[PDB]
C-alpha cells in the first residue's frame, strides 16, 4: 500500500487519445519519488506531432508520488489502493473551447507504476487556443481540492487549471474527477498543491516532453 | 477465459536477469491481438548493453495470445487461465554451451496482461555463440510442441530453437517449460507454429529489441 512508495519507483504511462476525430498516442516514462513529491517523465507521442497542445495533456498524464507529511499519512488514498490501484476519471471544461472526457487506470503491474488512458475531446474550435496551438510550453502551479465519496469509497476533485497564452491572456481547464478503487483509506477534506516544469530534449527528434513535478499535500 | 481476448490487450514485460553474474533488467511493452495471434512489442534494456544477444531473450519475453482456431478452442490452456494467471517455468539448453533457468508469472492486470520474469544463466563459455555476442539479429520459425499434464493441472512443453549464427551456422537451444496455474482447460497433444521479425527503433538511443510475432494453433 505504501511500502511500495519508500524510495524510487519507475513510472510508465500511455495516453491514448481522441480529440474532434483526430487520434493519437502517447508514451510516457521516467521516475517517481513519493517521499519527496518529485515526478521525472519523458513523453513522447508515437503518431507524429500531436494535435493537441501538450500542456493540455499534463494533468492528464500519478497523484501516488504526492508527499503526504507524517501527519497526514491517514489521508493518502492514492497510495493506499497500491498495489491493486484505482480508476482516475475525468472531464475536464476549457472555457469558451472543447471538453477532454478521460478514463485512467493507475495499477501497479508491479516493478513499474502504469498510468493507461483513454482520452476523447468534443466540440473544440479549429482555431481555438486548443487545436490552433497557441497555448505556450508553461504549466502554472495549483491547488488540487480532494474530498471524499464513501459510497464508491474512492475520492473527487475539483480545480482549475490556468493556462498561459501566447497573447498573455489565460485559457482555464475546469477539472471535476472521480477515483474510485479498482479492488478492495478515505481522506478529510484537504488539497494538493502542485509545480510543473517543461522542458525538451535536444537530442529527441520525435514530438516530445520533459515534464518535472513537485506536489506535496496539505490542508489539515 | 476467452472473453479476455476477444480484441486487443495491451501487453507490459519484465525480465529481471543474471547470466553468468552478468545482472541486467529488461522492460517490455506493446499489445497483443489473440483473435489473428500476433503480437507487436517493444523491449529495452535499463540496465545498459546486454551481457546476452537479443535472440536469446525471445522465448522467455504471452502465448495467451497464440492463435486458436474455432475447433481448437477446447485446447487454449492458455485463455482458460486468465484472468488468475499460470507460471511458466522454463529450462533451455543451448547445444555445446551454458544454459537458461526461468520462472515467469502472466497474468492480467487490469486491462493489461503482465509477464513477470526471473531469469538465471548458468556455465556459459565466454567465447561461445551466447556471451561472445555471435547470433545474427534473427528468428526462426518454430514447432512449440503442447501436453498434458494432469499431475500438475496445467502443460508441459518441448521445442527446438534454431538460433543463426553469424558463421552460418545453427545454436540449438532445447526448451523445457511446465505451465501451471495460479487460482482450465486441458490440452491433447498439438503444437504452435511461430513466426518472429526482430527490428530497431531509430529513435531509442538504449540497447533495445522491438518484435513482432504470428503464431497459430495447430495438430487437431
Amino acid at each position: 500500500g505504501e511500502e511500495l512508495f519508500t524510495g524510487v519507483v519507475p513510472i510508465l504511462i500511455e495516453l491514448d487519445g481522441d480529440v474532434n476525430g483526430h487520434k493519437f498516442f502517447v508514451r510516457g516514462e521516467g521516475e517517481g519519488d513519493a517521499t519527496i513529491g518529485k515526478l521525472s517523465l519523458k513523453f513522447i507521442a508515437t503518431t507524429g506531432k500531436l494535435p493537441v497542445p501538450w500542456p493540455t495533456l499534463v494533468t492528464t498524464l500519478v497523484q501516488a508520488f504526492s508527499r503526504y507529511p507524517d501527519h497526514m499519512k491517514r489521508h493518502d488514498f492514492f497510495k493506499s489502493a497500491m498495489p491493486e490501484g484505482y480508476v482516475q476519471e475525468r472531464t475536464i471544461y476549457f472555457k469558451d473551447d472543447g471538453t477532454y472526457k478521460t478514463r485512467a487506470e493507475v495499477k501497479f503491474c508491479g516493478d513499474h507504476l502504469v498510468n493507461r488512458i483513454e482520452l476523447k475531446g468534443i466540440d473544440f474550435k479549429e482555431d481555438g487556443n486548443i487545436l490552433g496551438h497557441k497555448l505556450e510550453y508553461n504549466f502554472n502551479s495549483h491547488k488540487v481540492y480532494i474530498t471524499a465519496d464513501k459510497q464508491n469509497n474512492g475520492i473527487k476533485a475539483n480545480f482549475t487549471i490556468r493556462h498561459n497564452v501566447e497573447d498573455g491572456s489565460v485559457q482555464l481547464a475546469d477539472h471535476y474527477q472521480q477515483n474510485t478503487p479498482i479492488g478492495d483509506d478515505l481522506p478529510d477534506d484537504h488539497y494538493l498543491s502542485t509545480q510543473t516544469i517543461l522542458s525538451k530534449d535536444l537530442n529527441e527528434k520525435r514530438d516530445h516532453m520533459v515534464l518535472l513535478e513537485y506536489v506535496t499535500a496539505a490542508g489539515i
